[PDB]
Parts: structure tokens; sequence; C-alpha cells
């Protein structure tokens, strides 16, 4: 549970926003890329896994699941790759709504930055800091508890 | 204390590695850029601050301290910008040695990746996971304790 993340890819301004969500907390990391490739996804996972203890990733589609580069990165980082098929239905609708909510925040900050990538990082900030505890607080508490086990 | 980070810039393969160290834990985040500019530093801080609760940053040099873009990003993200002058001497030598240690790990993984940026992320992974607790475990414990205050 503390180690489970879900990949999510959404589109804005002709570009792609790649998102990783920590399922138990709602905490996100995100980046802008020109298009979703196995190489970009693999690199994104390597960054994620050096920053948080990533045990399991629910991949966002079959092409990334199949990607030899994604597989290599998951092997390297000790990540168990899984399908993002809604084996659990509470995720797929929450993702749709997360994308909507993230895009809403992006629109709210968009005029404060020249580049989309900057607006996306501002939106990540706002998302992770917003008190319901915040997602940032929740992920830390979840993982801290897990270290004592 | 839980919110204090230090910026560090080091060189390898004709490129620049920008590093943020969580002082109390030794946890790092890092990125490769062609050269250190205020714009790159500002963007790096925006990413950092959306991921961890950054209260204070000891900037790595005077040009970044002065940078209007760095100042803007620190204002936006609620970061108190400080000089990285060794007001405390336990940092400057530990940074020199951290750069040496990071470069050592980079050399150990370098042949496993085509691009330097990838090797740097692998090195971040190894650094943050290495059990002394690991830096990754320490930062989480430090921040979790601070949330209860
Ligand atoms: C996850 C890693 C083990 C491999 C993985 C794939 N690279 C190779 O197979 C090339 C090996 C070069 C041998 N000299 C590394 C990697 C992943 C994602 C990337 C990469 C790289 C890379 O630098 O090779 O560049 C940017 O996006
Ligand atoms: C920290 C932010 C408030 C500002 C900050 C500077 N940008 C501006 O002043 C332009 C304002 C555009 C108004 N339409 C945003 C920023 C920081 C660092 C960057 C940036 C940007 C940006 O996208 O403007 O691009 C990549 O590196
Ligand atoms: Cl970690
Ligand atoms: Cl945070």
């Amino acid at each position: 549970s503390p180690g489970i993340w879900q990949l999510d890819c959404t589109h804005l301004e002709g570009k792609v926003i790649l998102v990783a969500v920590h399922v138990a907390s709602g905490y996100i990391e995100a980046e802008v890329i020109p298009a979703e490739t196995g190489q970009e996804t693999a690199y994104f996972l390597l960054k994620l896994a050096g920053r948080w203890p990533v045990k399991t990733v629910h991949t966002d589609n079959g092409s990334n699941f199949t990607s030899t580069t994604v597989k290599a990165a998951c092997w390297w980082a000790g990540i168990k790759q899984e399908d993002g098929i809604p084996y659990n239905p509470q995720s797929q609708g929450v993702i749709e709504s997360m994308n909507k909510e993230l895009k809403k925040i992006i629109g709210q900050v968009r005029d404060q930055a020249e580049h989309l990538k900057t607006a996306v990082q501002m939106a990540v900030f706002i998302h992770n800091h917003k008190r319901k505890y915040s997602a940032g607080e929740r992920i830390v508490d979840i993982i801290a508890t897990d270290i004592q086990t």
C-alpha cells in the first residue's frame, strides 16, 4: 500500500502531461513531455523511484507495459510493474477527476508562467499542499509508519 | 530544520549537475542542465518545493541569490532564500565530499546508461537508498515528526 503508484497520461496545449499518483495519499509528481514514449516513461520512473520508495506501479497503458525500456527501468529500480486495468474501480474515475482537477489548477496558474511545464509544477505544488491533512502530509505519514514495520 | 535545503552545483562531462540536499537527512534531488542559470535554478526550486515542504534554501552562489527569477520562484513557493555561506562549517566540506561521493556513484553506474542525466538519476537512487537508516528513510521520519507539532 505505501509503495503503490499509478501512472496517468493526459493532454494539454498539444503536449503530454505524465503523472504519477501515490494511490493511498493522492500525492502526485508530474512532468511535461512532447509525447508518451517508453523512453520518457522509463526515465520518469527512475526519477520517481529515487525520490520515494516505489514498490509497485500500475502502468497507464499496454504500450508502456510492453516497452523494453520501461521493463529495464523497473528491473533496475526494483519496481513490480502491473497493469493499470481497474482491477479496483475506485481508481479509474478518480483519475479522470484528478486530470480534470489538475487541469483546473493549471488554468488558474497558467498566466503566471510563460511555459506549460512551469504551470504544471505550480499545479503539482498547489495539489500536494491543499489541506483536505494535505496529500504531501499523508504520503509522509504513510511511509513513516511503514518504515516502522 | 525539517525545512532546510542547500543548493549545490557541480560539473561533469561538460555539463552541470544541480543538486538540492536536505541538510538534516542527506537526502538529495538532482538534475542535469547545460549550465547554471537563474531560470534553471528557479524551475528546479519550483519542482522541489511541490514535492517536499521547503521552508529555507541556502543558495549556492551570489548570482542565483540575486537572480530575479530565483527570487520570484522563492516568493511564489513560500521559500526563504538565504546565502549558502558556511555560517555553519559542517556543510561546506560535507558538500565537497558529497560531490565526490555522487561522482563516484555516477562512475559506477555510468556504463549502464547512454545519457548522463539517466546516470545521475541512478546515482540519486543509490545515494538515497543506501543504509548508513537511509537518507530517504531519515527525511520521511524528520518531516513526519514535524507534522505533529
Ligand atoms: C534502465 C537502464 C538500465 C537502461 C535504460 C535504457 N538504456 C539502454 O538500454 C542503453 C544502455 C547503454 C549501455 N551502454 C536507461 C535509460 C532509460 C530512459 C532514458 C534513457 C536511458 C539511457 O540514458 O540509456 O535516456 C533517456 O530516457
Ligand atoms: C515563479 C513565477 C511566478 C515566474 C517565473 C518567471 N517567469 C516570468 O516572470 C514570466 C511571467 C509570464 C507572465 N505572462 C516562472 C518561470 C520560472 C522558471 C522557468 C520558467 C518560468 C516560466 O515558465 O515563466 O520557464 C522555465 O524556467
Ligand atoms: Cl526512497
Ligand atoms: Cl509538500
